[PDB]
RNA sequence: AAUCCAUUGCACGGAU
RNA sequence: AAUCCAUUGCACGGAU
RNA sequence: AAUCCAUUGCACGAU
């Protein structure tokens, strides 16, 4: 009923400022989130259905959990980050 | 009146999505909060003054504290959870 | 970058500007003192300082618990917006 | 049950 | 590219 | 003092 509550390698961030372009958004997300552990990748698209959102894929679940708990609601480009766990494993995680 | 930050066995959650019925709310709250320690009870009522709200009663204060620090603002049925400590001991805790 | 790096001081903005300084400082101490010892709470109502406060904790763990636990929580009908101070408070920098 | 009005409320309502 | 309109969206748009 | 306009700002105007 609430699979977005289940710890995952990947955190799902939405309510992101949609004026930020892909390169700056990924650089900023990497600078903020890398103190929680090794990031495998950050997935951002600016298409209609994907804007305002990012998937931050951590090597370790423990890093994802500490990232979500620490950065929940953080004011980022004038908007509080909204963070859940990804509903399903990112392909790069499932592949391992 | 300020948010209550004095630790207590019980956490008081509001800003809950009032479309979720009592039995599903309790089941979903149990699934989220059981990772912080042993839950003694979850009190939900749908009366006028009690809807949007839940009391989660932890066996140890340490579990409430971790629950509040970790799940504050968690996007739960499209609304960020607002978590304080309960102002006063729940009855199950008081007769202990 | 630095506003996301733990610091002794938390920076709060989006505060209800109608709250006067004494009640704001007393209310912020009641909220934040439960996370650990507070060295100081700096509030000014000047044009550039209003809607904002700096809460200086003795230990960084207190500031981290405070920011994580109270992020977004409504205060005088406005969600508190909490970051780490970009630079150490003078009282910390001196210590 | 459902839709609608109203309710942000610290505990152990109204309409079709 | 920019501007305006629309979009809060769980993945691996329209107009000058 | 109260109110209106303006200000979302990282410090150590009007009756």
């Amino acid at each position: 009923a609430v699979p977005e509550t289940r710890p995952n390698h990947t955190i799902y961030i939405n309510n992101l400022n949609e004026k930020i372009k892909k390169d700056e958004l990924k650089k900023s997300l990497h600078a903020i989130f890398s103190r929680f552990g090794q990031i495998l990748d950050i997935l951002v698209s600016r298409s209609l259905k994907m804007r305002g959102q990012a998937w931050v894929i951590f090597k370790e679940v423990s890093s994802a959990t500490n990232a979500l708990r620490s950065m929940q609601g953080f004011p980022f480009y004038d908007k509080p980050m909204r963070i859940q766990y990804a509903k399903t494993d990112s392909d790069i995680i499932a592949k391992m």
